[PDB]
């Protein structure tokens, strides 16, 4: 029902998205502005856009800079930061800013900005090749999951750029995989129980804790064609997400 | 106005708390149950208790086990997890569960449980001595900050145990320092602007990004007696938090 639009200027990110994502989803290789421009030929809708930002709400670089220029510049940023409460927001959290209040600076059909802090500050990248899981796969999954979970149920579409693939420094090959997995779970809709999706996330992130894998979910894996053994040994570095969520689902 | 009660069975944690925290704050060395017992001699109040849990809401170990036994066991946990929405909650987020709904399992004077995921699952510790900042100081600060920020404004007191100092594996010496810093900011009340507190957090976490340090905050540092140079080189491993928030404030 909700159209997901992945947008990025980096070809590496868009190509990987195409290669890993099975209408309800669109991929735009280019600037946010070019997407918004062509977004006026089909309408003659309400959207939310994901902001991979910092813990303080400043919109001075990367994707956020696009938003900065598009919505009003400095005065907008000042307004934006105050909507966020003006204080430190932790990475792993998400806050929705409703632009509807633009009626005392409105723009296009975007009513919401889903602010997801991906870095405390852009003083350095978050990624460390020594642990691509803790500084790559996990943080990216968390940002995508939070973006999807916080998306207002009333919007027509959701605009999302590569997460942590810019100033955060996470390789596209890692980020795109976590983004794809989060999307695949979302796309599965109610075809997979909330609890089983929990388990898939737990093993995808490599936290094999049996106590959190109920028998009912094992029964569900059997019914859905999800190999429990491959699940229990899932290696995000080498295994295809198709093993956790078979395309048939 | 709000009484903060730090509670833990580990003497190392309580001693460090005493040594690092300047009535409005109480420290209980012992089990949560012993605290709740003695919490009946002064009343003849509404509280919130912080749960350093997992991303799935299970209450099977550590402090959470105390809550599990105290509030009703398995049936309570089942109810609790559903109040949390029944799905994966990211580390770096916090969700408040209102026990008031216990009137169709109520207990003492605790009305809220502030659930703060400190681990995805207790399959292993989050701490890594190779980077005590990314896996220790930062996650602990984030949990304390989220606990304080999400504490309902209507409660009389807030019960908080050591964060990430159990199954998470963070050394008490690291966790207690981040807990103390978060408390010191909270205790400073309006004596320090929201923006300056942001900057102190930014440097405490070691993200020296000048663009996020406004001139107005520098002026404030000067007025408050906060050495801007020591601030800009703050080393959470060696520097005292008293340098960021002078006790005079
Ligand atoms: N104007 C833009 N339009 C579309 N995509 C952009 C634009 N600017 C940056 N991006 C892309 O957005 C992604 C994330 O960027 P960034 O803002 O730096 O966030 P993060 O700090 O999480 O990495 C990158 O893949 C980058 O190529
Ligand atoms: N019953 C209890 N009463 C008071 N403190 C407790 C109790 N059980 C555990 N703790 C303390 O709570 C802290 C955090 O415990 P834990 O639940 O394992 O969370 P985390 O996974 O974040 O480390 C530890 O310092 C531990 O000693
Ligand atoms: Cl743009
Ligand atoms: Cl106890
Ligand atoms: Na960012
Ligand atoms: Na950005
Ligand atoms: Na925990
Ligand atoms: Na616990």
């Amino acid at each position: 029902k909700m159209r997901i639009i992945l947008c990025d200027t980096n070809e590496v990110v868009t190509n990987l998205w195409q290669e890993s994502i099975p209408k309800y989803l669109c991929i735009h290789h280019g600037h946010l502005q070019s997407l918004m421009d062509s977004m006026r030929k089909g309408d003659a809708h309400s959207y939310a856009i994901v902001s991979p930002g910092n813990s303080y709400g400043y919109l001075g670089g990367g994707f956020d800079k696009a938003l900065y220029n598009y919505f009003g510049g400095k005065p907008f940023e000042t307004w934006f930061r105050n909507q966020l409460g003006g204080r430190y927001h932790t990475v792993g959290s998400a806050t929705v800013v409703d632009l509807q209040r633009c009626l005392e600076e409105c723009r296009d059909g975007i009513r919401y900005i889903i602010h997801v802090p991906t870095v405390v500050a852009p003083s350095a990248p978050i990624f460390n090749p020594q642990n691509p899981l803790k500084t790559g796969f996990e943080p990216v999954f968390n940002a995508m999951w939070n973006a999807l979970m916080h998306s207002p149920k009333d919007i027509d579409g959701l605009i999302i750029p590569g997460l942590c693939t810019g100033y955060a420094g996470v390789p596209p090959i890692i980020s795109c995989k976590s983004m794809a997995f989060a999307l695949r779970l979302y796309m599965a809709g109610d075809h997979i129980s909330k609890e089983l999706k929990n388990v898939l996330i737990m093993y995808y992130l490599q936290y094999p804790f049996e106590p959190f894998f109920p028998e009912s979910c094992k029964i569900e894996c059997q019914k859905l064609g999800i190999d429990i053994e491959m699940l229990k040994s899932f290696n995000v570095e080498k295994d295809a997400i198709e093993l956790l969520i078979p395309r048939r689902i």
